[PDB]
């Protein structure tokens, strides 16, 4: 059981054509590349039968036109090894030592000298000698994973836990790690992971007490949300402290929650990460919150969302000083063997692609795992980048506790089974050398069950409460009543005077200079537009001190050139954020930060998320480009945004705007699917929006901000209704009106008496239906607009539909197709809440199999057919 | 404006230490890996003030302590550009050559030696000066692709088109690898790209009809299915024949359909060469439809699609034997620029995760672009593997035609507006050597354009129809009518007695022999369970000769044990498929092909979506290991499955095989999300079922 090749004879070759010490350098140039090929990090001696072997030539003497006869002639090295000179037999030692042992690298592919250096330096120093202190304090972390495995095995044996057996190594990492990051003086450690030993990171690494977890075996959930559904017991997060052993460090540990779909928390922890670093605020030598990310091989392979987020580490507005990834390599999935899960020699290969250190560590041998764990968090410090540790490992059990493996591979789980723990290996490894002795061998596995069953009996004599009916999470948050959004004229006319007060040297573009112009003049004059009532909403929050993040594809310039948050010179390119300057020196460190995002909605959308969880008291807002686009973080959206506070109690009050509307621009930039979203919507889970006016738009932003409903907030925002002149605001609209109106009654009814129709209608389609109406004189006719979709105001529309008592009959009128829009949600439920109205009638497009027709002239003609069925 | 660094004045350094030879051949080594970095690859002269500037110092000789005393100094080189000693300066003018002008290559990550020499050889040996005819025919087809734009930009002036302009060495680029696989005697080649320069590509490579364009732009747009709902012009597929200019080859090509959403058309156009190749049916040796996959920088690099999909090139029920991909690199996203929408320095890195070449090309020189197509093409014919093409170009105009980039991107559109345009500097270029005359030169812009004018004068005499309401296509497809679905005893009898014949040396595993035995009593006593029903439906199809394919997580063994459509035995890990080998047997050339999916939705339902699409006659289905993580591809649901017919008039038959149940297993393992499916059927769009018993699955 050699690893290398052996030695090949040949006859001596001459010194002519290359030079030998060419060759040598060369040698020394393959293995610092190519060594990791041949690196001893498979703790199992199995090489998976439909893999592709790469070839490796490049590190055999024969390649490089070397013999046996030349290892014992001195070469020049060039300060290899700290000499000048060297045997070729010390050179392929040193070679050997530093890269084909438990740790193989890969790093010469990163393009920066200095790091490149710093790892060579450090990987051919070798890993130092650990202490007798040290080995044993490795041994108990070895121990308490194994044993807690086990001892869960015993009690719950038809229980799915996800075992981390075959992959104990783990603990004792992700301990070196957190122990590195608590001693370089940072602040938290943030964690994300997959199922696959959840249980004991919880136990082990977080300090979830032990208690909690015998409790959910037993059936005893603990409850985020009063009346909360819950979920199963290796989705949820906890939080805890870090101590160091060997040092006066500590740490704060947190694990975030997460559903079952793999990866998906990957940009969701980021933006925790991001936020709370933001929160500490010192500056770019900062970023003192670690992001811990664990992996899956399979699943960080084959999901497209690990590069997707990975992409976004150096990033302005999403930069966290780099993460630390795990790829649990236990080469399997379910069932599929990596041959058949990648194509990639490395599950990985990816930090190839962004040019970051890979470090392939061997699962059987924990001081070295402990060792890269350390390197990682410093070259995290030193260089603030992204990096990779991939734990070799096996999966010693099924891909759950209820399945047989040998049915479909075999040949693999011969080698696994009837394997030698870690534990085992490393209890013996230091026996052997004398580091440890036998009786403290014994304690640490005593001592460490004795634990367990002392706690496991305490939750056994505690009675078992029977199974109960769940509520629901309606009322467990309070609606801000009384609450007033309204400011001053003084605060309108300071935010208004922002735009001019320019720079010295600064010049606005002269296609921006009218609309800085007219946002100065606005808030006095009148003709408030949609995106100025926008930014007055998140100026204003801002003025008050608090911190308003607005991010999206095109935000800063917004898609629709409406926006011009951040102002550009042409002449000098220098930037100016008018509403920031403002909020900086109002003396309440409020903070408007506007963010250009990567091209992704998943990972997009998914950092805005998290981003409202790890900051709670900031104002985030993601904006999308086209609502159609928002189905591409389809998995943000049903996991975590809509179901997040009933699954785990976890409350975010994230706002999405979602560009609406139907203007003949085809199925893709016409509907942000206000039909998906208002089915998620249940037990009052988040608030659905489509405002009409810039001021109603500007009070909802308000009272969701001010408020202490912690429920997200989607709104549906126009597209050419931004520049609709019927659609202005008066500045009266800002300071005078002190809430947001959920239900706008007709404004242009002279004799409610005669009124014997009303419109319900929701967004930009009033304004083509209120043309028409002055257009035909139509006194008989009350168009009534719903500005709040969910949740229904059933109230207020039942008031305005009692101010009418001759209405004879009601239409529902949408620009939507009949199975899209507002109507299949309010079909069902508003004659249920109104049991007086009248029969609803609905006016709308055609049921489709698509979103809106591709031809721009068919969609003129239905817009003239809609409008003349709803007027009869 | 010289590229490289001056020459430095320094003092000779003595031969100590490490040779000079050594040295020597370390440069060598650092050109081959990292030539690239300064490479003349960027038609403008433009860096990105946010993106991070790697450190290339080891292209420096400075950096290998040489200096200029050594450059007229003979070293051993080892055979390099086939000489066993050379000077310095040679030395150096070879790398420069290679490595550091118009193509950029990386190469030196792959890990096979073969490839990595095949590769070296080519790149060290030069691009081979093209014929009079040959340059002749690149500027025709530059011409095209510039005039084509204009045209557009003329008539139509306030419609968006996507124009490629800024980047028309894609056309060149796309002709020379069709035209390559052409004369590889290969069958077909399979395009499928995003909307940038879709216009272009359908009239000058595909060989859409120029009349039919016009008439989108008009209004008149060609219906795919009765009664269907359309979509932009920019979404619609297209098939043709391409001839060899200078040779006898030809090839059909063909654009498939796709969503506004980036990057959803990858896993669904390797599906359909799949399927396409598995009918022609040529072993190993064939793989004779070439996927060409298009994409733009902000996507390849900001999707997850992208690597998900390349993910799949090398395994056995995916591999294609190879996808050529080109990346339009114009530097920009809609107004995202680079630094702010990847992490990466290349936006094709993603290649050096699978271990694949990469080529940058500078759009602005034509000659290495077409050189770079062949070599691409050649490539993946020798080796069948993925090949990686970064078109470095700009965009001329802004993200559409009626938006301006110079508020948000002053400076990068101070140089790109009031450029000349690739087609002109290639004219002038070939006018300077004298490799083309000038009359020639105004016949090619004078022949193309009366071409454009004449056509679009007959679109504009016919008449234009007025707009119409659409009906829809519930009524377009007919219903099976008296369509009896049951087979005959023998059949059945049959089926079973399938998995009584086992190979001579084969045994079942101890588990799974009672299952196997159960089957072969079950067609005769009766208790056939649910698993034992589906597998005779896709058993009695195969027989029939159909290629029935079944893909999904786990899918062989059954995510709940309950399959076992291939047995292994435990002893010799031999594999026993039953349905297929009966299939075979039966004369008709029926397949059963079951496969273990990698772990993917959305690449794995759009690679299926693809093959019920590449083959009609084909059963496909694709099983979920549970209902819940369908929502992964929901991309594929929404954009392909529920709506293909309705937009494009493309039909598919795939069936999705979606677990569901409530039975106390969490919310991620309980429901399918049934109310999701129905609420997207709508005029008959799909087939949805829920059968409670195996004989009715079966029927
Ligand atoms: C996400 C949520 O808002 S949780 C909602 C809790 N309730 C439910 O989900 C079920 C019961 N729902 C209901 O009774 C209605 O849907 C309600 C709550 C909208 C009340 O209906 P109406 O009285 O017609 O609506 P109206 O717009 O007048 O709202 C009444 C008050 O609630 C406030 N309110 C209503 N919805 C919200 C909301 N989403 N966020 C904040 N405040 C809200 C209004 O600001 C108003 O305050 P006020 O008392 O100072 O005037
Ligand atoms: C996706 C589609 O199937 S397109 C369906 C076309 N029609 C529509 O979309 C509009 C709605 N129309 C209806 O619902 C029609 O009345 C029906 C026929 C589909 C409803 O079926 P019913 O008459 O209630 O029941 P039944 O299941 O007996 O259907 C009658 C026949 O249609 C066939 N059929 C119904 N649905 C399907 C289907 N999805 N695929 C194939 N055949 C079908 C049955 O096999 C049966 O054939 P038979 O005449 O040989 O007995
Ligand atoms: C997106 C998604 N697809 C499928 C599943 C089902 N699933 C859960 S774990 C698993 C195996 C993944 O293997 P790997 O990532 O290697 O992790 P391991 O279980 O080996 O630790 C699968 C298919 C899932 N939860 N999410
Ligand atoms: C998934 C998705 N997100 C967003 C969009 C909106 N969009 C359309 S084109 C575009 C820019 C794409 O940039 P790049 O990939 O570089 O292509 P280019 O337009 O520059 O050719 C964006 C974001 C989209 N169509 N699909
Ligand atoms: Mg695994
Ligand atoms: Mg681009």
């Amino acid at each position: 059981n050699v690893p290398y090749t052996p030695m090949r004879w040949a006859q001596d070759v001459p010194n002519t054509g290359v030079d030998k010490n060419t060759r040598v350098m060369q040698l020394i140039e393959a293995y610092r590349s190519r060594g990791h090929l041949i690196a001893d990090t498979n703790p199992l001696s199995w090489v998976q039968p439909g893999m592709p072997v790469p070839d490796h030539r490049d590190l055999d003497i024969e390649t490089h036109n070397l013999t046996i006869w030349d290892l014992d002639r001195t070469f020049n090295v060039g300060g290899f090894g700290g000499k000048e000179t060297m045997t070729l037999r010390e050179v392929l030692s040193r070679l050997r030592a530093a890269y084909t042992l438990k740790v193989g690298s890969e790093y010469t592919h990163i393009l920066d000298r200095d790091e490149r250096t710093w790892l060579q330096d450090r990987l051919e120093a070798g890993m130092p000698k650990p202490t007798q202190a040290e080995q044993k304090y490795i041994l108990q972390k070895l121990n308490a994973a194994e044993a807690f495995e086990n001892f869960l095995q015993t009690k719950y044996v038809g229980q799915k836990r996800f075992s981390l057996e075959g992959a104990e190594a783990l603990i004792p990492l992700m301990d070196s790690a957190i122990d590195t990051a608590a001693g370089q003086g940072l602040d938290e450690v943030v964690i994300g992971m997959p199922h696959r030993g959840r249980l004991n990171v919880l136990f082990n690494i977080v300090g979830k007490p032990l208690a909690s977890i015998f409790n959910e075996f037993e059936g005893q959930m603990e409850q985020g949300q009063i009346g909360g559904s819950g979920d199963v017991k290796y989705h949820l997060g906890s939080e805890g402290q870090h101590l160091q052993m060997f040092g006066d460090g500590e740490i704060k540990v947190s694990l975030t929650a997460n559903p079952s779909h793999l990866e998906a928390v990957n940009p969701v922890m980021e933006g925790i990460v991001r936020a709370k670093q933001d929160y500490l605020d010192k500056g770019v030598d900062g970023k003192t919150v670690v992001p811990l990310l664990l992996h899956g091989d399979a699943a960080f392979a084959g999901l497209g969302i690990v590069p997707e987020t990975i992409n976004l580490a150096k990033l302005r507005g999403y930069d966290v000083g780099g993460t630390i990834h795990i790829v649990v390599n236990n080469q399997i999935g379910f069932t599929t063997t990596p041959d058949s899960s990648r194509s990639m020699h490395y599950a990985t290969d990816y930090a190839k692609a962004f040019g970051c250190p890979v470090f392939h560590v061997n699962g059987d041998d924990p001081e070295a795992v402990v060792w890269v764990g350390q390197l990682a968090t410093e070259y995290r410090r030193r260089f603030g980048k992204d990096v990779f540790i991939d734990l070799v490992c096996y999966r010693l059990r099924g891909h759950n506790e209820a399945d047989d493996p040998s049915m479909t591979q075999p040949k693999m789980y011969e080698l696994i089974t009837g394997r030698e723990t870690v534990r085992a290996q490393y209890t013996e490894d230091l026996l052997g050398r004398g580091d440890l002795s036998n009786e403290d061998a014994e304690a640490v596995v005593r001592d460490f069950h004795d634990q367990m069953e002392s706690v496991f009996n305490e939750v056994k004599e505690g009675g078992k409460k029977q199974a109960e009916a769940q509520t629901g999470i309606t009322g467990s948050q309070k609606l801000p009543h009384g609450l007033e959004t309204n400011i001053s004229r003084e605060e309108l006319l300071e935010l208004g005077q922002a735009f001019a007060n320019t720079p010295e040297g600064f010049n606005y573009h002269p296609r921006v200079a009218p609309v800085a112009k007219k946002r100065v003049s606005s808030v006095t004059e009148g003709g408030i537009d949609w995106a100025w009532g926008e930014l007055l909403a998140f100026g204003s929050l801002a003025n008050s001190g608090r911190l308003v993040r607005l991010a999206g594809e095109d935000s800063r310039r917004g898609t629709f050139t409406q926006r011009h948050a951040v102002a550009i010179d042409p002449a000098t390119a220098e930037e100016f954020n008018p509403l920031h300057e403002l909020a900086q020196s109002k003396g309440n460190n409020g903070k408007f930060l506007v963010y250009n995002s990567a091209l992704t909605e998943y990972a997009g959308m998914g950092f805005e998320y998290g981003y409202s969880v790890g900051n709670e008291d900031s104002i985030v807002a993601w904006e999308a480009q086209f609502g159609d686009f928002a189905n591409g973080a389809q998995t943000i959206i049903d996991e975590y945004v809509s179901s997040g506070e009933a699954k785990w109690g976890q409350t975010s009050k994230l706002i999405l705007l979602l560009p609406h509307g139907y203007e003949g621009q085809g199925p893709d930039h016409s509907s942000a699917r206000i039909e998906r979203f208002l089915q998620l919507c249940a037990e009052g889970s988040m608030t659905v929006a489509q405002p009409s006016t810039p001021a109603n738009h500007f009070h909802l932003l308000r009272r969701h901000a001010l408020s202490d409903l912690k429920r997200p907030l989607v709104i549906f925002t126009p597209k050419s209704m931004l520049r609709n002149k019927a659609a202005a605001s008066a500045p009266e609209d800002f300071t005078e009106v002190t809430k947001f109106q959920s239900v706008i009654n007709d404004p242009n009814v002279a004799d409610a008496a005669k009124v014997k129709k009303v419109m319900l209608v929701s967004g930009k389609l009033y304004y083509e239906l209120a043309k028409r109406k002055e257009k035909d004189g139509r006194d008989d006719i009350a168009i009534v607009r719903i500005e709040m979709l969910h949740p229904i105001p059933f109230n207020r529309i039942s008031e305005a539909l009692a101010g009418y008592p001759n209405a004879e009959e009601v239409l529902f009128v949408q620009d939507e197709p009949a199975n899209q829009g507002p109507w299949p949600f309010y079909q069902e439920h508003l004659p249920e809440l109104i049991p007086n109205m009248p029969k609803m009638r609905r006016v709308s497009r055609r049921a489709q199999s698509s979103t809106a027709t591709g031809v721009a002239k068919v969609h003129q003609l239905e817009e003239k057919q809609l409008i003349d069925e709803a007027f009869e």
